[PDB]
């Protein structure tokens, strides 16, 4: 019962029967950052006790799972006689590959099989509509995996469509191209997704989100005296991607209902990058309420200078009290669709926006963009990296001439 | 280097026989696995038998006569000029080795002279003598730098940590890859308070036993952990996490080179902060 955000407070207090989502989210965390994140979803439950969400914690390192809290030991996998491997994750791809490693499939086997467990039925139903994988981008496990992840949907290896998590490194050369290769490697699957199937069809990848641990770092120190900034960080984006699954299932509008399956569609077609935009609202007034929406769009949790203009569906919603008239009123709508409408004229993509009915006294505005293209931070990234690597092609010659040009006299020794 | 060389020795090559033969013994299974990752060889630079295995040791690991890398733990001597040139000869030698070790090697390659270690006997009684009344100044200073070395050894493999486990692959790969100049600061924290934990990170780095003037600004790679207790809600702290981050960052930028720095979580009262750099360059002791 993690209850990480006052939103989901707010919600369980409440409402004493949310007791479905609108997504059945299968999670598996690979990395320690990956597995921390898993370790959240799989604290959520609803109502009646039931956990929300089967979770999986992947690693080499079998004790970046020993604090894991929510993730029974049985839950969490992982591979022998690997201590781990080194910040490098060629390592990863290459204990599954028979090309180099000879038990390559016999790995998969025992993954073939821990999937089997944990995401199906006594028959066979898969219980879950889709894979979210958990990644820190950077690292060797986490990012090794999140190759493995695209080598494997290619052969049809996973059930359902796969949603990956993947968290942006801050600054470190040798996890700047790491992280870069990955998601190089995720624009050219996206693009050959793109000329294999139709803008309609339910695509394999069904998308990609990302965060910028920079800009989330920046974000928290604006924002009982200790403060882990990656606890923090967790605690807001896997909260909100609860949120947004609840929502739909549970709370409805007498003018426009966002229901589950116009998430469904959002989160299952478009099939590249998605970003979030979770704004409170507390000042009932239409020049706050921009700022807010505004803020989240662009200097919020999942803001990673996204091309919005590349857009190819919408979504969102405002949670709003029952009575607050200021939402009933068409100026205010007008504000929203306009807001919105500076990143993605929104009838120039298909979407829906809702504005259910809930109990509490403010206003939380959630909206969803999907289809983008690769972010831009990828080359604002590209640039910091090479800023740093160049930066040490020189700082490792400027001392190895000093090793060069300096001897010392030791003639009278020998 | 005499008695072991064909070219003045003669029966050089018998005395060879009988340490491939007792290395054979202690480090060999019944099969043949070497039951050793990597050779830690102790010396006390300025000695005859102790510097002269030194050199020995290099000029053996390039006709490739260990099975695994080597990483020695050398102390430099006090003072006496015939110790000193010993010293320099040695230390001479060994930053050659290094060189020519960084042109014939990648730098993610295993290198055969996995780090060398160095502590200054100047240094270690200056410290010895600011911290049953008899006190073996050698017998203090051995038991600090070699208690060192098992701790950080036995920590990885044995604590963890909800939030960065430093598990033993990130040790290994520091002890293996970098293959240079490497040092230890071993940090006491009793008062949990952001200036006195800096305080003893900077002095553990710059007046501690494994300090010998080195130079960080060339590290190319960083380790360490916390050991802290389960409870101590000090180290959940976020602005204690920066602190760290930026004192050490005053010896290299953290972000500049590769690394992982832990927070295990351990049974006891205070907090002890170990703080490794690897992969430097030769140490201005040396100068």
């Amino acid at each position: 019962m993690v209850l990480n955000s006052n939103e989901l407070e707010h919600i369980h207090s409440t409402n004493h029967s949310v007791n479905d989502i609108s997504i059945r989210w299968g999670v598996i965390g690979a990395g320690q950052k990956g597995n921390k994140e898993a370790d959240l979803f799989a604290g959520y439950k609803f109502s009646n006790g039931t956990t929300c969400y089967p979770t999986l914690a992947v690693n080499f390192a079998e004790s970046d799972m020993m604090h894991l809290q929510n993730i029974i030991k049985e839950d969490r996998i992982h591979f022998d006689g690997l201590k781990g491997a080194a910040r490098t994750p060629s390592v990863v791809t290459d204990l599954f590959d028979p090309e180099t490693n000879p038990n390559a499939n016999g790995y998969l086997d025992k993954l073939a099989q821990e999937l089997g467990r944990k995401f199906t039925n006594e028959e066979g139903e898969v219980i879950v509509d889709q894979f979210l994988i958990c990644l820190g981008a950077g690292g060797g496990v986490g990012t090794g995996w999140g190759s493995l992840v695209l080598q494997l949907i290619r052969e049809q290896f996973f059930p359902c469509p796969v949603s990956m998590l993947i968290s942006l490194p801050s600054g470190d050369p040798d996890e700047i191209n790491n992280a870069l290769v990955l998601l190089s490697e995720i624009d050219e699957f996206m693009r050959e997704q793109d000329r294999l199937f139709g803008n309609s069809d339910i695509k394999p990848l069904a998308n990609v989100i990302v965060n910028d641990n920079t800009q989330m770092q920046r974000i928290i120190e604006s924002q009982n005296r200790y403060v882990n900034w990656k606890e923090v960080a967790n605690d807001n984006v896997v909260s909100t991607l609860h949120e947004i699954n609840i929502i739909p299932e549970n709370y409805g509008s007498d003018n426009v209902t966002y229901d589950p399956s116009d998430l469904i569609k959002l989160l299952s077609i478009p099939g590249r990058f998605l970003t979030i935009g979770k704004a409170r609202i507390a000042k009932f007034d239409l020049h706050s309420l921009e700022n807010s929406i505004k803020r989240s769009l662009d200097e919020g949790f999942f803001s990673a200078e996204h091309q919005f203009e590349t857009a190819t569906m919408y979504g969102g919603f405002v949670l709003r009290p029952s009575n607050a008239d200021f939402f009933k009123d068409v100026n205010t709508e007008n504000r929203i669709r306009n807001t919105l409408g500076e990143y993605k004229r929104l009838d120039e993509i298909a979407g829906k926006f809702g504005d259910p009915i809930w109990d509490n006294e403010y206003a939380v505005c959630y909206t969803i963009f999907a289809g983008m293209t690769m972010p831009k931070r990828y080359i604002s990234l590209a640039r910091e990296g090479k800023e740093l690597a160049e930066k040490q092609e020189q700082l490792r010659a400027e001392a190895q001439r000093k090793q060069d040009e300096e001897k010392v006299d030791i003639s009278f020794a020998t």
